[PDB]
């Protein structure tokens, strides 16, 4: 069984991914194409390079190339240090080739918002949030109840009922309003399988905290992604390449 | 002199606007035409329009297409709501026409970032930031040094002095990664006098605090854009549409 | 009435064709924005400027880019020289504005492709040829019978009739096949009159042979467009820019 | 040695050519991915997918998308079916991976246009038409002189003497005014090894004789491309797919 990605498939992955980036005007710069950003979730993920991206079998991998992930804690008043986490600007493409998925789970600090460029985007999430730290926290603009699920939505095997939870969904298009997902949510996305091409969104979200193998010492090692199931909790970290 | 901004100029300038902004694939959607999109910097820049967006004649005028401007206060611990003003994320595409100018100002919350999608853009900044109260403020990454403005830059008649604190000068085009603007920091910029292209710039940035049209109590009636030149500060608001 | 357009008009016109055109990444060059790439059918049709390109009234007015007009003689055979004039090869990129129209005409020697890039185009055409010149021609892939008119499209004031012989209709959008006109086909084509955006469409034909104010000796003072209305068969050629 | 390409590398190569294309606006139809759009230049090239389209090695294979074929017969004067095989209407969108070729060749009859859509188009031709025939043929503008090769460029194994007559070198760029390949023309054309994304060019020609999937009776089983190398001349037609 698969337990890495070749050299020759990483790197036609992701040179295809920022390929199609530059083509739809993303600022891809060399650095951002680099050994982490084609992420496989879990070891019993890299059996989605037994077919390859255009089998259309479901499985948790996508390739992401972040151009902004500023912590925008300069200027701030020292006052606010403590919930600068929570702030920052990140700027990221995403490309999910037919079927593939980024899998359920929730962030405590950040907060994103999805722009479809190309393809169409499904997303599964849950309306209510969990409380993380403090029960205190503020509200305004709470999540959208969406739709329950289409009939036909095919799940990664031995990862289906980490999308339980995630019981709204929203089907995304090219020039759509920009889609919300408040932090603290439990959310996934997939491109459909019968796409006949890449999804591809731009997500702008706060700061993205993904300790790399400090704009404030409080960040340091600060790790922001709960993974619903375990073992993808563990693969999102590095990739293994062969 | 000029006092207001036609119907017909009006909606001929949005609907183009839209239309470029369309073709490059922003999202735009129809709420997002309206007529406080177009933005007069003051009643005497309304001159612009007395030989139009294609003079090439230096004015402060500029069309905002803002397809996001998340609070982003959901799910944050009350503990941060005095610096939650701080945050948010604001995503719009900027569209300044040939010789054109966003006037100098400063923003005590707003940090921005500039994408530039078409055309190219002349940024002129202080590299070192106002200090609005006096409080300990924070420190990471300062604004970087930039070079001296080049010969050729026009300046709108009446406001030449309000630029003479952005001492700095950096020319941004597409394909450039993207470029941080920190809060309180003084800054402008305008589209090359001899572009054939309106300079299209996609613009990432934290909350947008503009009454043009509350998340918080506090964030009710705050405004955080502050102009060097008067003229423009207060009658910056409503665009006059005869 | 309006007898011709301002410059400002012109210029205003020209400049968003061509940065709409550029934008959608077509070869622009200095050359190709000119004084007659603007055009307007007839005298009559200066009027369409009264309230301007956006008030979706019914006119024939369109800007057109040409990037190559090319003879492809050299190479060819001597022999062939007679008819190297139905051969050639030029590609345009055509923008209409909502409700606007080409009016209805046809060439004599030009078969031509479109390739709508954005916003929709209905085009009004007749499936039956006409014969010029010699009635010995040859026959392949005869012009499809397409469909009848939809309802409430909106005709040119005092140009109804001219369109009384394109009886079929076809709309085109984005990614749809190439549509070909075979030469000596009366057609005419207008962008919808509630489109949210100008119609710009890529023409791919043989050469154009468009007298301006010589591969082949026999192609000197070739006019190869045949207008319905003799009121814009007129206007075809210059422009009236005040 | 390899000597055919798995239908995995072939899927896969022309879903991602397919997906770039889209992204730039080209219009791909289902029936344009085919089996026979994927290319390898003689049975010696199929090694080039040993290592991969990625690995910027110096081989002959491409992808053409095809959108549009058209002879343009209809409405030709039957006193011109002659030389009706030098006129007709293509469209394609050809995309060659870093360092890949377009192998050396001439056509007697299609003369073509290139219009780089993404990335930088290397182009060695003859300046001197090669002579078919002997009969008078019609000259107007000779192809230019061009430039000499630069250094560094990497020529197929086994192919190298292929190209000793292509002397002529330019350079095409985005944005780059249409550039004419005149018929009777030795030429190639590569995308440079260095290039982060594959090249994407559309080409403008006469019509395309090549049993690949009649018009006028001496269409049958016309070929018009005659390559230098004889390994590439005959095994160049259809593509072994494993
Ligand atoms: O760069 C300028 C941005 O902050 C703009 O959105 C505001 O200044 C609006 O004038
Ligand atoms: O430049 C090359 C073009 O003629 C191509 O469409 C053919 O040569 C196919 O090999
Ligand atoms: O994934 C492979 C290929 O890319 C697809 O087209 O068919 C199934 C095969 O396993
Ligand atoms: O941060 C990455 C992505 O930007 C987000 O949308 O989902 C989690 C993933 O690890
Ligand atoms: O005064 C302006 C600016 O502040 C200075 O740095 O360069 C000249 C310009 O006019
Ligand atoms: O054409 C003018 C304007 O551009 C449009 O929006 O409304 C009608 C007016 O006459
Ligand atoms: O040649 C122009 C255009 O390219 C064609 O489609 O219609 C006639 C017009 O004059
Ligand atoms: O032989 C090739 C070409 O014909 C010549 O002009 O430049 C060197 C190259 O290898
Ligand atoms: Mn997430
Ligand atoms: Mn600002
Ligand atoms: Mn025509
Ligand atoms: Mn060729």
């Amino acid at each position: 069984t698969r337990t890495a990605i070749s050299r020759r498939e990483y790197d036609e992955w992701l040179s295809e991914a920022a390929s199609l980036a530059r083509a739809l005007r993303y600022p891809v710069t060399p650095e951002m194409v680099n050994d982490s950003a084609g992420i496989v979730f879990g070891d019993d993920q890299y059996e989605a390079f037994a077919h390859g991206l255009w089998s259309r079998e479901p499985y948790e991998v996508m390739v992401i190339l972040e151009s902004l992930n500023e912590p925008a804690v300069d200027g701030l008043p020292a006052a606010g240090a403590a919930h600068a986490e929570y702030s920052g600007l990140c700027d990221k493409l995403m490309i999910v080739h037919p079927g593939k998925f980024c899998p359920p789970h929730f962030h405590q600090r950040k907060t994103e918002s999805y722009e479809v460029v190309l393809g169409e985007m499904e997303v599964f999430y849950a309306p209510e949030p969990v409380t993380v730290g403090d029960d205190d926290v503020l509200s305004f603009s709470p999540m959208p109840e969406g739709s329950p699920w289409p009939e036909g939505v095919a799940l990664p095997a031995g990862r289906e009922d980490s999308y339980a939870g995630l019981t709204s969904y929203v089907r995304l298009r090219a020039g759509d309003p920009k889609f919300v997902m408040h932090r603290k949510h439990l959310h996934a996305f997939r491109c459909p399988a019968d796409s006949p091409v890449p999804l591809v969104v731009r997500e702008v979200s706060t700061y993205s905290h993904e300790p790399t193998e400090a704009p404030l010492p409080q960040w340091r090692g600060l790790h922001d992604n709960t993974f619903v199931a375990e073992a993808a909790n563990s693969g999102r970290l590095a990739t293994a390449i062969a």
